[PDB]
């Protein structure tokens, strides 16, 4: 469980850093391309993924505090973070395609 928790925290931190970088890239594209509806949809998505990462971090905080973290809850968190990473990758592509 300890190794699992360490890997999940490292994954969470990595996605948080990517999130922030894309926020600055999106704002730069808004100033270069204008206030386009495509960018509005990407901004909506980035904001939702930011809300989800914050909620997942509360979940990880609880599991790290638990002296006997539930392995199934740990495995399910890995899957949620992997799903979020896929969405963040799809958003990063779209920003790089503008």
């Amino acid at each position: 469980s300890h190794m699992m928790l360490a890997a999940l925290k490292e994954k969470l931190a990595a996605l948080k850093e990517k999130l922030a970088a894309l926020k600055y890239k999106l704002a730069a594209l808004k100033e270069k391309l204008g206030l386009t509806p495509e960018l509005a949809a990407l901004e909506k998505e980035l904001a939702a993924l930011e809300k989800e990462l914050a909620a997942l971090e509360w979940e990880l905080a609880a599991l790290e505090a638990d002296p006997n973290p539930d392995p199934a809850k740990l495995a399910a968190l890995e899957k949620k973070l992997a799903a979020l990473e896929k969405k963040l990758a799809a958003l990063e592509y779209k920003l790089a395609a503008l």
